DNA sequence: CTCTTTTTTCTCG
DNA sequence: GCGAGAAACAAAGA
């Protein structure tokens, strides 16, 4: 789940539960809670779901008059609307259970988080996270976006994904982003010219907007389109849509890398 | 059997 | 401060 994703899940969220008085909450991995299972349990018991927003991958239930449930997926996590009879799954962690019905979280790698926090303290919370703007066009601005740029020395896949630049890029979309703008993942930021960076922060934006458009790339979420128009990511061996080169992928700071060589020059 | 592969945040030097 | 590497964890493929 990169952003397109957890927006998916937002607004199918928002749809179903906003009103939904939570009757009980039940763990089998109450270690996922960072501020505290039993905590969260006897805060939240009773209270009724408000309204459910999003800052980066980070999901955010507005719970009550003054909780915020911060939920992050990581690699792995998963959300889903169940009968209250459900059976259990092997890798379901955590349930809200309303009155007909609960919602269960999901986490094989067991990496996602939930975090327990008041409205006041949402905003300081993303600033110590230190997460960058959200990709619109009314909150990335190019102008420090190319100031920052031009002052790193950094590549640029590794500089995306930090989430400080702009918020939302994972594996899937900085390598989906990079082919569009005709850019080398391991290009250093300092060398990226004027209208590269230009053709780069709007290919970010659109790409994004296109696939929260389309419900994500593939429980919520699982509807999503956008994986039909993936033209690199795990495209390894298959030609490019503009050129016909085949599709490398090499491992970049760590990650797997999908790239086209004639269109994203090193 | 081993090794590699698949968001965030840490240690190490 | 930096980058390289790895951990948190589980499962699948070679
Ligand atoms: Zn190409």
């Amino acid at each position: 789940p990169e952003l397109p994703e957890v927006e998916t899940v937002r607004r199918e969220l928002e749809k179903r539960i906003v009103g939904q008085k939570i009757i009980s909450i039940e763990a089998t991995y109450p270690r996922m809670v960072l501020t505290g299972f039993e905590q969260l349990k006897k805060e939240l018991t009773g209270k009724t779901i408000q309204g459910i927003s999003r800052r980066g991958k980070y999901l955010i239930f507005e719970i009550g008059d003054d909780f915020r449930l911060i939920s992050h997926l990581r690699m792995e996590g998963k959300y889903r609307l169940a009968t209250l009879d459900a059976p259990r799954e092997k890798h379901d962690h955590l349930t809200m259970k309303f009155a007909d019905g609960q919602l269960i979280y999901a986490d094989v790698r067991k990496f996602g988080t939930w975090e327990l926090i008041s409205t006041d303290q949402v905003l300081p919370y993303f600033l110590k996270k230190k997460i960058g703007p959200e990709p619109t066009y009314e909150d990335f601005d190019e102008k420090l976006f190319r100031e920052k740029l031009r002052k790193s020395t950094k590549k640029i896949k590794p500089y995306l994904l930090e989430q400080t630049l702009v918020a939302g890029l994972g594996n899937i979309y900085v390598d989906e982003v990079l082919w569009l703008a005709k850019i080398h993942p391991e290009k250093e930021t300092n060398q990226l010219i004027e209208s590269s960076i230009h053709l780069l922060h709007d290919s970010i934006i659109e790409i994004l907007q296109k696939a929260i458009k389309l419900g994500g790339s593939s429980a919520l979420g699982s509807t999503g389109k956008m994986q039909n128009e993936l033209q690199v990511y795990g495209k390894t061996g298959e030609k490019c849509s503009r050129c016909g080169a085949e599709i490398q992928k090499i491992k970049v700071a760590g990650r797997g890398t999908h790239f086209c060589p004639v269109c994203q020059q090193k």
